[PDB]
């Protein structure tokens, strides 16, 4: 059994599936740093990872959060 | 054999047969927007089929009691 | 053996008989909205019921007097 | 036995069950967020979940609304 | 021994038993919301029942005194 | 020993008896109600008590004329 | 001495005796508002006192209208 | 001795009491902060008293005002 | 055979016709940003597309509530 | 051969037969409105033959019974 | 042969006929803008066009049952 | 040759020629009325013209009736 | 000549002439208002004279009906 | 010919022909932008006619509004 | 010569003439408003022109009807 | 000279000359009002006299009556 | 010398005298109003003055009335 | 010295003896009401005198003339 | 002497005598105003009296308008 | 003359009064400054100007649409 | 002698007294400061200052504005 | 026993006690920092520790807001 | 065939035809730096390139968001 899951979750899940390992790789990345943060390769590394980790939470929270005021709008029309 | 049917009753039976299915899709679109109330092309559905079954019942009551009062008037000139 | 029924009695049997079964559809509609009255159909069909119960009753009651006062006249030219 | 329940306890009824397990998903959220309100996957699963949760009780409180409205003026065509 | 009940009687009384328990869950329901204004699902269930309180008294005293009026019609034709 | 009664006096009291206790009825209902004019419960109540009040004196009423008009019809008849 | 006194004018007083403070109350919290317009207490009591004496006042005269109208038609019968 | 207190003035009073010291608490805590507007406790605390009160103040009067509006309407049907 | 269709689906059908692949679309753009969220082509192209759908969705419900309101007047002149 | 036909059949067939067509033209209104309950043209067309219908109805009995109760005097100065 | 058209079919037909394209000239707006729902132009043109719809449909049904309204009085006064 | 005429037909001739024309007016007016019930102007001279009939009937044969049991009497005194 | 003209048709047209102008200012200003539904002077214009015209048609019906059965009485006391 | 054209759109038609090339302005001055997105007088420009492109839509728009609003309340004084 | 004018139109020109030049003020207004609809100042007057303009047609539309209701009582006291 | 004058003549003549301006009276109420009919003062003024009208008309035709009827008994106690 | 006055006359004279100069107030309010129909003051004093000339003037017209009819009950009882 | 009193004019004081100072009270009654038309205590003390006295004058008077028509009856039997 | 004043024009002096200065008090603050629109110890104080003033005249006329439909209620049952 | 100006228009100008020069002055500093735009004095000066301005714009709209609001309330209470 | 003060005014006033020297206590700090910009005490000092003053206006003008618009709902419950 | 709390306390309550330590552990933080501001651990340790405060304050108002908006709608819908 | 294409998507459109090869270009010019990191050449023609690219992304933005909310403004007056 699945538990229950709507349009706004479908969403929320379309953007985690569509960037699929990128949480595991900023972990495993901050786990190397952390031993040695002067490497440059490291550096560089982690802030590409740390970067694209960044765009992602902004875009995936904008687009819920637009056609969750898209639904809201339609439904006070029903009076 | 047909149970007794007079003429309120034929004129609420052609509001009825004349406005076919609108129950049943009323019903099927309900049934289905309550399983996931965040699609939009279901809350636009639940919408239009909504306001069509609110004007249909309104007719309906408003000419069965046109026609009451004006039969109810005629007899009332028979003394 | 038939009890004893005259012309008025005859009159109003002939409307008793003429609206066969509106008394128990109106005993069976109100016995079904009693129990849930929020149903548009339910109301529907109770309102029609009751209005045809109405204009059945009045007309027969005017036409029962009508030929009454009809026959007291005659009568009262016997002297 | 089983308490009375009309028409529309029937349609909160089936809003409350097409909509089956989200209010012990966000109670469980809301829980979970309140430990640790910084990390970021936290947040993203408690603001999908409390836009599905506004979403729905604005729906069915509308719907609800629109039947009674609905309603009450049949029953005004009585008199 | 039973006190005297007639035919309005009667009509209120198979109302009032067809809606049976009605009175008692409103009262427990407004009992519950008085000590937390602010839960929705309390909210929501007593929105749906002072909804069906308020459709059931109006159409008890619509058919009561739709009776009434017809009743008190043939009588005046004794003279 | 028993005061005089006739005939017109003796359909008065089969009214008046068959009828037995809603004077006191109806006279309780409106104690009841004027010390709460707003309990819906006594409203419905005292509507339902005054409704059969007014049926039962007008039929009474008109009963007895209709009798002495046929008494008085007959004496009229002995010259 | 008492001066005159009859049926309506008894029922007009047995109401106004069940509601025996209601006008004072009235006054005095319109007293009270009219020196402060703002304090949601004084707004909630005046609301609920206001209603108490329109429910009141409308009930008094519905019942002594049904009453004489009662009375005027046995006084037609005896001619 | 208590004053007179009908059934509005029971809903209102029913309010009040499941809610019952609400108003000292705002009153208390607008009289703390207004000594210090700038700790956030004291911001906090604030806001969740003024959302409640304002909740509270809104639920009684709707819900006075829709019981006056069921009673106001079985009294027109006593003529 | 076609399920029945009245005026207000009649109108919802036009503007669902007129703007005829929006809603695939919307659903191939968000598929190709959900696997790469930084391409600033696919953002382009994805903010475009979600502001047509909102300005369509919006338009559709306020036309279609508008002419259901011009109707239900109509109607209440029945009587 | 033509059935036996007065005077205020004479009457009532110049109403039926100035007003000719409108029976049939309130039976095809309704029957293409009962179709799409939605169209205002409809509605409107409805409205007026519905107004129309009414107002001939009444005419007609008020003028029968007019010369009905003009004809019934003469009469009972025959004696 | 024209059918036949009387009163109020006249005022209807005047109001119709002063207010000659408008219902062409919406359906036309209408057919535009469903293919386009984002240029400026095209919505302000719309929402001019239904805004003279909705006042003319308002004015023809008002004016109508107010004539029908004066002319059912007149009648009653044959008796 | 002039047909045998009394003195009770002088009176009626009277009567008839000092209202002259008002058979033609009336029967004119219903031809009016029947093909457009509903313009005021000429419901409001069908009224006038269908009052002064009534009247000019009644008086008629009032007067005919006196006028025969006057001479009736002194023809029983010849004995 | 001048066709008969009695005492309610001189009470009609000394109304009539009164009121001199109005029935052609009436036909004038909707004649002006058809053709440009939404000029708030011309539905100021409108309003006042339909108001006008509908108080002098009852007024006008109401004192012919009244004279007519002033006259009705003493010509019953003819016998 | 003219099409027919009424007072909300002469108000429209009012603003679109005070503000008479602006259309065409803001069409140049895209055009001659996106061929060169880099020229600060070219951005200047269209700055100034975009700004006043959207203060003249707002506008007309609110003034089309507040004079239909100002419309349809007269016409709800007709009855 | 001067047409007809009663005491409804008395009371519309009262209020058109003691608001007396608002009309011209409004043209006047709005016609410099479209030529420039970006200077605050014309924007100001233009907003101070309009709100006046609504509440004096506001006001007098509701005078008049208040007006209109007293008057069409009294007549239905002539009967 | 005067012409005869007997005991009935007498009785109309002392009603006639104890009620000595009244007609004139009715005749100027009623032509002020048909030149204004919406004055409220006028509409009294005019109730006020018309009722007065109607009271003496129906007295005087009474006691006639009754005195009439009066002498024609002891006539017939010649023989 | 004065007119002839009768009872009907006395009591409108009554109502119309104890109620001395609100015909003036409110002619006055009327005039003040029309030149500044946005002072807050001068619609607060409107309002009230026509209430209360509302309320004068329907008190009056019932009474009258009631009057009236009681007179004429008592002479019908003269045959 | 008593002028003289016969056995009518016993009954009829009689009842004037029985209601002693009812017309007093109505006319202090309506002397208050008329110098503030508006106070509902003064109104409802009112209607309670007014429909007193009603029903007691509509009692004299149907009791005066059934004594006076048993009356005129005995005496024709002495031929 | 002081001119005439009922109940409701008490009621709304009632209001006007318990908030006092108010009026003075706004007509001073705008004027301070006015004259350095950038002062918050100005603004803040404007903002006070303008919400004052505010709820005062709203709550000013719900009352007159709730305790005029309270009266010319108990009127309608004079008949 | 003086053109008319109302209560909106006088709060206007009393903010166009109070605040005298502030156009001319603004207007001034935007000439001095556009001929050198470096100078601090300059732009110190016109910077301070553009926030009064503002300020001054948007309090005066504010203040004239709470009172047109405050205002548009009392109206809809005459009904 | 107080001049008026409301609820409103008693918060703004409590708000006022709760921070009772900072309005001179940032007058002092800005008339120090202005002699001296550079000392970085003086510029610590004001920077907390200014900062107070902030907050405390920000929330006294929030609390009066939920405190009004919690007012002005129950009032529109009155009707 | 416990003073009052309701839902939104609840949820303030469940944020507070999810971070339990957080507001010693910043007033320790400070404590420490304050008295020598250039240690970098304790620096690091303070921006920590001001961050995780900034956002779990942020994330309670946030909330505590979104609950009280869908209940205060729910509510609107008992009218 | 052309898939659909609205407003927004053409001014997106045309900005990316305005700036035709420049995508190409940066993709070209990085390809070739990325080979040769320390050509000067290289580096000032690839920052050229992407100053340019930067510029037009953020431009096309701007306008498309600019147009979207200018148009979802005009929808929200359709109601």
């Amino acid at each position: 059994a699945t538990p229950w899951s709507g349009y706004l979750d479908d969403v929320s899940a379309k953007f985690d599936t569509g960037v699929d390992n990128l949480q595991t790789q900023v972990t495993e990345a901050l786990d190397k740093l952390a031993a040695k943060p002067s490497d440059p390769a490291l550096l560089a590394a982690y802030q590409s990872k740390l970067s694209e980790y960044n765009l992602y939470r902004n875009a995936q929270s904008n687009t819920v959060k637009v056609f969750k005021d898209i639904d809201a709008a339609i439904i006070q029309n029903f009076r």
